[PDB]
């Protein structure tokens, strides 16, 4: 009988084994099917599952990525080429690779990991996601999947047929190929972590809320996303003339009053060209296809569910980066913050930039804003106003919403443990005074330090295992803390409701806060709103 | 010869030899004559010069204090009765005092006390201001003065007969007899630094504007007041109100028309009914009778003169406490700050404390000010909700003020140094909540602690020959560091234009910071200006 060989509930699949970097061997199943081919008339449309199949089928081969547009702002710079697409783009993308440790387990804990992007790109194969050295270090079953992205993912019309959501309930089809299944590669389908980072995260956060998906896994890992981020959702309003703009711009018919006119039309186009058309005018953190609230998956917004106590009673491990902002400045103020060496800002270009960047908001607003990020220890410093930049984009789209997430969680009863990242690379290949950006985890989640060909210091790969260990013990446990307390793992304390204690992820350091930002995230969440509402006559 | 006889412009005087509380000895004059008794007719009037007088006169007995209120709010409580006046109450009341060295220098420095005491109490003679400490420790001549106070020093109406600042043109005078006389008592004309607290600072600061003060004297001292404050001056039409107010509830004739029939009946009452009929409904740190723009000690605001360079090009010394709020609170919020251990407040306390501190700013700048004064943190700690209350008020009545005086000077050219003092004293009678309060450094500018009848720890006693030190040094130099650099006296480094460098004053300190509070101080004089600006419609 060859191990490798696994009947799963459609049919027999064939993996590989195959070495870590680590120098220990998995066993590993990529390119599984989990749903028909989203393509012809199912575009736009709920997945149906995979139909059966007689065989073996070879599932050694990483999958399709999903149709998305490609990022050549920057050429091959390394640091954008890691998120691009590395293998071919189709419709035909719905796949889950599973990789398992050697020998097998019997009931392992099951890692599942939902890629990020802002809803309009990513992949599980990407080089960085690799699973060998978090499943073969920590004895876990690591689990990825695709979901189709940008329009083809979240085109919502408010009719059958562009229902909205497509890709989270490809998501949630996923989840439940991993309960009927993982349990035939040795993981136990009761000791699910979801875990995700970015608008991962925010589908980690849709699945706490969706009464389709709550008991399809048992805890949560959320880096750097929050399902009350102003970009996590869009109305559905809103929605319908984004899509019917799209329609326009590829030629389609688009009246509001014939809603099948433009929907057929739109399948019939190319995927690329449907994808490539998206952007319109819109601001910094605005992405243009996300998800709604379409009355199955999720049938009222987030902050309802969150103000009502209506989510999944369990444990999250949580967390933000120290400059959450700078990438997404990076890409839309190309002129003010080129990616080369010894960037500063005048306070001058400040002033006009805090105007681009929250182009919403009145004046009164504006000068509100000013004040809080401004350095009155010397408001002038170049350095001081190019990091107020990434503070107010990093907070507002990203660090507050986490708070705001972990606080209600924490609220009703549940454990919550609480990070800030403060970790660079000494191998990053962005400018130095970029710092620790959105995703700079995510290399030492996977254990990417591990693998020796890359130029990884001695301390950082130990500081991988680190975290590698609290993540899994937080999968295996609820609790990231190992049972004896250790000079190299040092306590992380809960994140309770009043004391919102956070552990600094950092080389030398074990330092505990409150928050983080606690101040700046009660400008945002508590002033702001109600400046803007005394000073709209 | 005798030693104490002086002969000074105005005729022979005789003063006696005294020992400090430390045993060493001293030469002291005091009560003598610096102007005509302002009374009957020259009530409210600019000062006379005194007349010539034949013979010895005998300067031994302490003056009679200006004619002002008692405080018995707290019966016989020490932390108040230490302010009320220790002589007779009198309108005649012009005098001075002057304390010298043993053995009598040559050309000493001389060192100018204006005491405080909101421009309605205060007297020269108090226990705490005693000079002999700080003579024979330091080498240098101590001067005080008496100015009237309340309305007898500052009731204006626009009239030759009420013109204002009487109480300002009474210490003028003194100035002019001690750059005519100091040397007589071992004192160089050319080395007077003025020095005061709280309204003895703005005070000095408005001799270091007027054109009438511009040559008497060499350079001053600042303690916790500026003329910036928003307590230190009142408008003309403003001040007239008050005075016609007064007349009114002490029964005189009060209309505008005939200001003659006001002034005349003002000048036939009681002067005690006069200081205690003054007090209206004011809000905190409102005082009644205070400088105002009379067109020859000032003939333009502070901020005018500040704005165009037009003031004193000398060095100056200021400084603040870390709790200039409380003691105003405690006398007027009676029932939310009880003088008693233990209190703390609640957050709908505190919400409502906003509103009665701030009385005259909308809706939309009371949210403001409850944003910038919330521990966020722990917004509803009831000790955090206390110390706010503190400091909104330190903040905007004194502490941003005093930044606002030396950054000016600084920008100027001019040399500054900056302190926060710190201390609180180990027998501080005042409950352990308020901290160091407004006025704690007299004790230790004074040389208190060295009197060894007294309860100062030995730390103490250290403490205050350092902060003598310092004070002395700058009188002398212009700079309160010593040539040798030394372990119990830190580095005191200027406070630049754009470092803005202070001094921790405290006992086991040497701490160097900026500001003290730029945040705040920039949300009292940048944003909130602006906000009330932009809602006023
Ligand atoms: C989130 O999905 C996101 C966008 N880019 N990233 C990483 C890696 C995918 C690189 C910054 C995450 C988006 F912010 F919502
Ligand atoms: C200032 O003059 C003042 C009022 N009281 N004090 C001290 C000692 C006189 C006691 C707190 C100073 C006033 F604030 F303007
Ligand atoms: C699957 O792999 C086996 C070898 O392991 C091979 O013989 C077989 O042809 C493969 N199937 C397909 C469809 O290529
Ligand atoms: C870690 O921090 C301590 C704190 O002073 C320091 O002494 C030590 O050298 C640091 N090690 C580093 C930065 O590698
Ligand atoms: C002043 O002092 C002397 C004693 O030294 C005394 O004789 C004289 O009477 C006193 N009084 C006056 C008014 O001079
Ligand atoms: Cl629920």
């Amino acid at each position: 009988n060859d191990p490798l060989v696994v009947n799963t509930d459609k049919g027999r699949i064939r993996g590989i084994t195959v070495d870590a970097p680590s120098g220990k061997k998995v066993d590993v199943w990529l390119g599984i099917p989990y749903a028909q081919p989203p393509v012809g008339p199912l575009r736009f449309r709920h997945p149906r599952p995979a139909e059966k199949w007689t065989g073996v089928l070879n599932t050694t081969t990483p999958p399709n990525s999903c149709v998305q547009i490609v990022d050549t702002v920057f050429g091959d710079f390394p640091g954008a080429t890691m998120w691009n697409p590395n293998t071919p783009l189709s419709e035909d993308c719905l796949y889950i690779n599973v990789v398992a440790p050697r020998p097998r387990p019997k009931n392992a804990a099951v890692m599942l990991w939902i890629f990020g992007g802002s809803f309009y790109s990513g992949t599980a194969t990407l080089d960085v996601y690799d699973h060998r050295a978090l499943a073969s270090e920590e004895n876990v079953i690591v689990v990825s999947l695709q979901y189709r992205v940008a329009s083809l993912g979240f085109l919502f019309l408010g009719t059958p047929e562009a229902p909205g959501n497509a890709g989270l309930f490809d998501q949630n089809l996923a989840l439940r190929w991993v309960r009927d299944n993982i349990h035939r590669f040795g993981g136990d389908p009761s000791r699910v972590t979801l875990f995700g980072e970015s608008a991962g995260a925010v589908s980690v956060s849709l699945h706490l809320l969706s009464a389709l998906s709550r008991d399809l896994f048992q805890r949560a890992i959320l880096q750097s996303g929050s399902p009350t981020a102003p970009w996590a959702l869009v109305s559905r309003e809103e929605a319908t003339l984004r899509a019917l703009r799209l329609a326009e711009a590829v030629g389609c018919p688009h009246e509001p009053s014939k809603l099948s006119d433009a929907v057929e039309c739109l399948r019939g186009k190319d995927p690329h060209v449907l994808v490539n058309n998206e952007w319109g005018t819109l601001g910094i953190c605005e992405f243009p296809f996300v998800p709604v609230v379409d009355g199955a998956f999720l049938d009222e917004t987030p902050q309802r569910s969150l103000a009502s106590g209506r989510f999944k009673k369990t444990e999250i491990l949580t967390g933000s980066n120290t400059e959450e902002g700078y990438y997404f400045i990076i890409y839309y103020l190309t002129e003010l913050l080129r990616k080369e060496e010894g960037v500063t800002v005048t306070r001058e270009e400040f002033l006009q930039a805090v105007r681009e960047l929250n182009p919403y908001v009145n004046g009164a607003a504006r000068q509100a804003i000013v004040f809080e990020y401004t350095d009155w220890t010397e408001p002038d410093n170049p350095n001081s106003n190019r990091d107020a930049l990434d503070k107010m984009v990093g907070d507002y789209h990203f660090t507050c919403n986490v708070n705001e997430f972990a606080q209600r969680y924490a609220e009703e009863g549940n454990n919550v443990y609480m990070y800030l990242y403060t970790h660079r690379s000494k191998g990053n290949p962005w400018p130095r005074w970029t710092g620790v950006m959105h995703g700079d985890e995510i290399n030492y989640v996977f254990g990417e330090p591990l693998n020796p060909t890359l130029g990884y210091t001695e301390d950082e790969k130990d500081f991988s295992r680190k975290i590698m260990r609290y993540w899994s013990n937080f999968a295996k446990t609820g609790n990231p803390n190992p049972n004896t307390a250790s000079s190299e793992f040092p306590e992380w304390p809960k994140h309770t409701a009043h004391g919102r204690h956070y552990l600094e992820l950092g080389l030398n350091t074990s330092f505990v806060g409150r928050g983080p930002r606690l101040r700046q995230c009660a400008f945002w969440k508590k002033y702001l709103p109600q400046l803007v509402a005394a000073t709209s006559n």
